[PDB]
């Protein structure tokens, strides 16, 4: 009835609009409009299932044809093998193209695979997202990227597929581990470097954000989503800025074998590097770099570069992406650029690092 | 230089236009414009490879980064297993999202899997079709359907993906088995039931078509493609008519385990059934039905219903598609309709059949 909620209309230029709902309580009924008289398959992992599945099923339980596919927890399971489980469940239970809906209940991993499945099953069926991690709330909810991993590369197979609705709740943070939360906070901070307005907003509401004030967190999520929506709306060209800090981030994950820092933790460290590298190239002053890194730390995000990564391998990891060597660099808050830079510059910059 | 060719612009409403090139000679250079300075992977099966691969590679051979993936011949190989071979080849050889092109050199099976691979590899890369069968020339070249089979269902996983160009040659018929050719001719005839103009054209050029006059065959292919292009342009709603005779067709294939009649042969028999069923329902007169079936036979297509299919299983095969029981029925040449019909009607109609 009278519970703080927030809706944000996202309107893809090549698809019908949908809205991202962010609420203070956990009330899965906000999605019944897209689940009625439909064959529903919920995809989750063991953990999210343990915590939310029986509550979710209970929020429907209206004699509706509902099935579940519980994948294993982990990035390794965003695989073809898991995709086949989702696809067999759909085929074994004769889920038609017309009244089928996949519901992705979980974090980014579940969101990617479920979205991809929905994109290919009979060349596309309704897809509903329920991001249960901060990172997936502010990053998966907009853009339409869906994908799965291959032994030879992560996120190499996928599709652009929009959801019918995105329902999420700040209540999910009550069960989300501190590291996972902070990892997602790195994505939020990224939007602050993209948008000067957001930067000022976060800087003013830090106290409430850290104290987890419901009204504030809801708006924080909403504004992050608006920024990504506005960036993709520019079409994919100047959209590259969303990769601020990912070049260094992806390389950290590759060097640790994706068993060190979480994805979001790597982005945090990566942004700190893009900043320092931006200064090295003379794009920002030392003061600006100190201020920017301070800001990341300001929100509990760690910017320390992992001790177990060698310079040799780290440099090699960044060159694999002959082609040209492009980075997302900062010139000012709200001013990021896709910038081509030599291997020498990169190598010389990493010497200060060791 | 001076060789009869035919281009037909197809303009998908949700994608850039492309054109279907149909020529009298085999000259693969008509595609160099979409292969220059690109990493090229050619997908084919053992047979098409045997006959055309070394000619194809020789038509490029300009120090270009070209690779091949030779799948096994057969519908059974339009599988995830084959899709993985195409995907590993792309990843092992570091084919980027930006200068990659998949070339589907073969018939419909190769066209579907290659198109699907191109649709998902890094969420979409350039796709080029070289249909080597009559059926794939007039059916795969328009519409954008790509798919792969699953043990639990044929063409259940796929994507809508348009090509950059479609190059084909009537020269391919010189190596194409009579049955395969005739099977493709069933698809051409289908367009005659869809379009009264085409019907009249085929009826006038039968002699030349059967005698394989180059100028005539080229136009036949061109006009078939125009019809499908015009049908999909109506958007997917009234587009169902393209399934004229497929309801019965798919059922024949299911009963024979896809080891009896070829796909196109089944469509031929299927159309003959849709016609007889249309008469049974009182939509067309007996004379019309006799005329329509005569016309199919007119082009060397067989309309005999397979002797090895039991009524029991055949009826069961058609009900699997509770939902409603819809057929594409004829009311006149150029007048097909998606028509809902009872199980009783269907069963009663099949009694005349045995
Ligand atoms: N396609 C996109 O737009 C996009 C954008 C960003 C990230 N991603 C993808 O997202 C993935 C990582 O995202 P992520 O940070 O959600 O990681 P994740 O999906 O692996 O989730 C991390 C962990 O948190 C658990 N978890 C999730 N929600 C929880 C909750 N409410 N309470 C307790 N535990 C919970 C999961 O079981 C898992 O162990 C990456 O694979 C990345 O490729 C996709
Ligand atoms: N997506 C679409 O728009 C669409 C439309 C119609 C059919 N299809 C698909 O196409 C498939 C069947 O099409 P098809 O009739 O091309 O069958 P096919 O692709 O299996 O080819 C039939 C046989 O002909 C051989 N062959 C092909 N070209 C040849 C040539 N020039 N000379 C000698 N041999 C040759 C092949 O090796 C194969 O044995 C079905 O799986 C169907 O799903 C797709
Ligand atoms: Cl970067
Ligand atoms: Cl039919």
């Amino acid at each position: 009835s009278n519970a703080m909620i927030s809706k944000l209309s996202v309107n893809p230029t090549f698809s019908p609009s949908y809205n991202i709902i962010v609420d203070s309580v956990l009330d899965f009924s906000h999605i019944l409009e897209y689940v009625t008289n439909k064959q529903v398959l919920v995809v989750t992992n063991t953990t999210v299932a343990k915590l939310y599945l029986t509550k979710f099923l209970a929020a429907l339980v209206d004699d509706l044809d509902v099935r579940t596919c519980i994948l294993e927890d982990g990035e390794q399971y965003k695989s073809q093998q898991s995709l086949d489980k989702i696809l067999s469940t759909l085929l074994e239970n004769h889920f038609t193209r017309n009244s089928t809906v996949l519901v992705a209940l979980g974090g980014g991993v579940i969101g990617d695979i479920t979205g991809f499945a929905a994109a290919i099953y009979q060349r596309g069926i309704d897809f509903i997202q329920i991001p249960t991690t901060l990172l997936s709330q502010v990053d998966s909810s907009v853009g339409g990227k869906t994908a799965i991993n291959h032994q030879l590369g992560k996120n190499m197979i996928g599709a652009f597929y929009q959801p019918k609705v995105v329902y999420t709740s700040i209540e999910f943070y009550k069960t989300l581990p501190q590291r996972e939360y902070i990892a997602g906070m790195a994505e939020v901070v990224k939007y602050a470097f993209i948008s000067k307005d957001f930067y000022l907003w976060l800087d003013s509401n830090r106290d409430k954000i850290l104290a987890k004030d419901s009204v504030t967190l809801i708006e924080m999520v909403k504004r992050s989503c608006q920024i990504k929506a506005q960036v993709v709306a520019m079409d994919t060209g100047a959209r590259a800025i969303l990769n601020f800090g990912h070049t260094f981030g992806h390389a950290i994950e590759k060097c640790q074998n994706y068993r060190g820092l979480k994805h979001g933790e790597a982005v945090g460290v990566g942004m700190a590097q893009a900043i320092d590298f931006s200064h090295y190239l003379g794009l920002i002053s030392q003061q600006q770099a100190k201020d920017f890194n301070d800001f990341i730390v300001s929100f509990g995000i760690s910017i320390d570069f992992p001790n177990d990564i060698c310079q040799k391998e780290f440099l090699e990891a960044m060159l694999l992406d002959n082609k040209e060597l492009k980075f997302i660099l900062i010139e000012n808050i709200g001013s990021l650029s896709l910038q081509k830079q030599s291997k020498n510059e990169l190598e010389q910059f990493l010497d200060i690092s060791r």
